[PDB]
């Protein structure tokens, strides 16, 4: 039996790959410096390649191997994630910064529902994922709703798979840090019916955004025990989805009171008029989060300046790092506790 | 820029792996006969390894590569399944025998819900998957319920992932071949809270007792379920076919449609006393008003003789069943076939 990864008491991590045939086995992982920082495993006489890295800071880290030039996952690690077409293994180093990302056996767990709905706007049925809080079943309580949008290359599975949304929400809700809430994760690619690993291509500017308001929101409010109205609605998205969030809220002032723009910036006289209408809409939070090293940083500054021009109040969270799921998990973790308060 | 697998118009399939630095790439796949059936890809002078196999009969086939002694999936194939800890790619050769396994864009799709429930019997909360038929949302109709159980090594994700349950049910229901129904896929491992790829380990007869005392009431409370035996079906494969027998034998009159896939006689205590209890349970079930007892098994399965022993014992009791013998053995290919044939029989 081969243990890989093996997390040590000092948060070093050992990885192992067996092969007497292979010449070179490397590992690519999210703790590394960059492409030049790929690391080579050391082969012993027995055929075992191994490497120990770290100590690593608490976080979720994805990785894979490369065996004589071919990508290979870690067959001894059952934890596998998917980012579009890119599959990688992962592990989580325990500690304060990663604690919300674990699936804990002593925490009540919310349901994840993969549900299809008709779309009058797009013209074919589409799939979304809906998280409901623990204890939703068997009760009559109604809950506010948070619409959570992915970026380019993603799909309705991404926020749970890459973003650990079910764990983050289970843990925040159980800890009393976020209110119980329904989280709705749409597929933001209007040409798709659902995630490409399960749903084939179907045999469009503005259509996703229009469909969220005209098709998704009514379906959620009809088919789930949802509170209604702007103070019970939140919306956030990353990158492309942060653009969707702006378009949706700019075009529908007074529909969402909690608005989050993750790793995205600006995308006219119409623009200024829509800011003025949104400014007067009674919103409660406009939260902009971006990493200092993200290529979109300057565009996010332009967004902030454009809001400043209108004396439009927002909160800005600048973080370390760049355009990564590590940052998007952090942003979700910080934004969800702000909602519906 | 690399297509792999490339399914050709004649149902041959080409696989490709690129690396100038690799020495040997082989492929392991379900069209092969045994471990000595692994096949070597041929390397061209530009670093592309390739092989063309087939023609293959219509079916879903899983596969992976081995690169210089290390398992590797096909990075150009987004279709990946999981059997416990074993991940493999797959593809589906179109044709009559595989058509139900495709996700079709012109077919209404049922919801798959991953829901947690308290278990008084097991003592901690557990996860199951529930399929509801297309159009469940937004309507008031109630639906009969089919409990579908996996075997050893599986979990509540297996029947949808390995078994293509959502596609089979969507397609059968849309074609009018099976009635709209709720399909409940439990985790049959009483020591687990949920599937090992998502849920960590937790700090007998318990599964079977919990299905009746915890799962069924939760489904009937929280889903729009018709109830009573004529609205209730249960089937399972291997270990889950054993669970199916134990549950139905211990609760005669609770299920009208019973499916035993790739499983035979249950082990028991003296040999005679076991047979007396077994006889009594057969007789009570015989008189229970059930509608269908369906036994399906591959002729090459190790369990074949035990399933024959079961059939012979039922014959001795004049207990009416239907037997479906198939080609092949103890495989998800057969379990998909069995689901595809059993679901159209239910609730009619
Ligand atoms: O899930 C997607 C991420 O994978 C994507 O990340 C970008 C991918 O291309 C690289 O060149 C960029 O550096 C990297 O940020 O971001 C969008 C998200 O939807
Ligand atoms: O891998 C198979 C498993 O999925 C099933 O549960 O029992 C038989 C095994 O061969």
């Amino acid at each position: 039996r081969i243990i890989s990864p093996e997390i040590m008491p000092d948060n070093k991590v050992t990885f192992r790959v067996y092969s007497k045939d292979a010449s070179k086995v490397t590992i690519t992982g999210e703790w590394q410096t960059g492409p030049g920082g790929v690391e080579e495993l050391v082969k012993n006489d027995t055929g075992m390649f191994s490497i120990t890295v770290g100590p690593l800071k608490p976080e979720l880290y994805a990785y894979n191997f490369t065996v004589d030039g071919v990508k290979a996952l870690d067959a001894n690690n059952v934890q596998v994630r998917r980012d579009g077409t890119n599959y990688q293994n992962f592990f989580i180093i325990p500690g304060p910064e990663s604690d919300l990302y674990f699936h804990k056996n002593n925490v009540p767990h919310g349901t994840v529902t993969k549900v299809w709905y008709k779309s009058s706007v797009i013209g074919f049925d589409r799939r979304m994922y809906v998280y409901t809080p623990a204890g939703y079943e068997g009760d009559t309580q109604r809950y506010p709703v948070f619409y959570l949008l992915h970026g380019a290359g993603g799909d309705e599975d991404a926020w749970t798979n890459m973003g650990r949304t079910a764990q983050i929400m289970d843990n925040l809700i159980a800890q009393g840090k976020a209110k119980p809430m329904i989280v709705v994760m749409t597929n933001g690619n209007a040409n798709q019916a659902g995630a490409q690993n399960e749903v084939p291509p179907v045999p469009m500017t503005g259509k996703f955004e229009e469909h969220l308001v005209k098709d998704v929101v009514p379906f959620i409010e009809k088919n789930f025990r949802a509170l209604t109205g702007k103070d019970n609605r939140a919306i956030a998205g990353l990158s492309m989805g942060g653009g969707h969030t702006q378009t949706i809220t700019n075009d529908n002032p007074g529909m969402f009171s909690y608005i989050g723009v993750f790793s995205m910036g600006i995308m006219e006289k119409e623009r200024d008029a829509k800011i003025e209408a949104l400014k007067k809409s009674g919103y409660k939070l406009y939260w902009i989060a971006c990493g200092k090293d993200d290529f979109v940083y300057q565009s996010a500054l332009t967004l902030r300046n454009t809001l400043d021009k209108h004396n439009f109040k927002y909160v800005y969270r600048e973080s370390t790092g760049g355009h990564t799921w590590a940052n998007w998990r952090i942003y979700l973790s910080e934004f969800a506790p702000m909602l519906f308060k």
